[PDB]
């Protein structure tokens, strides 16, 4: 179910979107991971994309702590689905959560075969 | 308030994102239009984005026909608040919505200074 | 260099890309307005894209004088050539050009069937 | 053509546009990694962009094998001596190149604070 470590607060979702029918990119896998000290990605959290193209639960607020985040969206499998022939073999985005900054992260990406677009939606409030 | 023609259906949503700050367009006016058959631009729906840059209730299904229809989005008014100097005088979206193709429309935009993207999410359920 | 109607130090030019297939956009039609004295469209200038997806030619520093232009780019024939439905009906580009000096303007759009970005690179000319 | 380690035809290439400031992003911080045969990713070249936002002669020919590539753009850098907190840490593009037949790949990003595009355009060489 398109959730991962922390069925709550939901301080960082992921959406998806297909830039090719117009349509959410659902059953996208994504991994999130957490920098490590030994500056090596440790799994954080992972799931499959919903029907709308989102993932929340991915992690809890106590969780989440200050630190260097990647969340890699398995793209190539999902346009190999679509019998769509890729370039990239994932798309990434590594950032830095901190504390003083807004409280929530959506992370947006649309994906073309060749292109792929990503943003950062990052806010105090709810949706 | 953030709503048009129709606080109903919501068979037509727009989104506007800040890709400066990283936030939604708070504000910012659209006008959506519909094309008549001398071909002119007859007004239809207009509203300012709301505090998550969203606008709803611009239309209502039975309004809603199939036609050829412009969103126009005042970024340079936006950009101008922010004392950002701009390059478009606005962003446009003009597409033909059809009764055969899926039910919601939900018309994305991401907005730079020199640059904006937009995309079109159309699909049949809710959100 | 080239006055008259052709470019001089090609002071406009647009560059076209396919999101799709990882190459530039060939045979784009491209239709360049300029706004009138009685706020109306002018056609100033059209085109199509070579096989590099670019435009050059279209004016010449001495009549590209301050205004406000449009550039349309015809998407939708594009994409409908290739055997896809795409949701817009172009893409349209408008902005002032040349109110403070005359610059050198160069007009990128990446397309996809329900996506498009578009970016303007702004050049002060010299030699 | 120029081989050894140099652009015999610039089978890479990187260009990198500003979307803030209508510009070429300029002086920005390239690394290339090659993923080594113990599932590693090692160095394989660098460099600094342009005036014209470009970086070329990143490798040649004879040396850009068969294998999966990472181009690591330096972003957070770059918005940082504008005076701009950025998003992400950096922007990265991975890829498998070359696996039936030499291509001429050609990577552009385009960069905001909080949001990046990535394209690539594939050229199949000739003369």
């Amino acid at each position: 179910g398109p959730t991962g470590t922390g069925e709550s607060k939901c301080p960082l979702m992921v959406k998806v979107l297909d830039a090719v029918r117009g349509s959410p990119a659902i059953n996208v896998a994504v991994h999130v991971f957490r920098k490590a000290a030994d500056d090596t990605w440790e799994p954080f959290a992972s799931g499959k994309t919903s029907e709308s193209g989102e993932l929340h639960g991915l992690t809890t607020e106590e969780e989440f702590v200050e630190g260097i985040y990647k969340v890699e969206i398995d793209t190539k499998s999902y346009w190999k689905a679509l019998g769509i022939s890729p370039f990239h073999e994932h798309a990434e985005v590594v950032f830095t959560a901190n504390d003083s900054g807004p409280r929530r992260y959506t992370i947006a990406a649309l994906l073309s075969p060749y292109s792929y677009s990503t943003m950062a939606v990052v806010t105090n409030p709810k949706e």
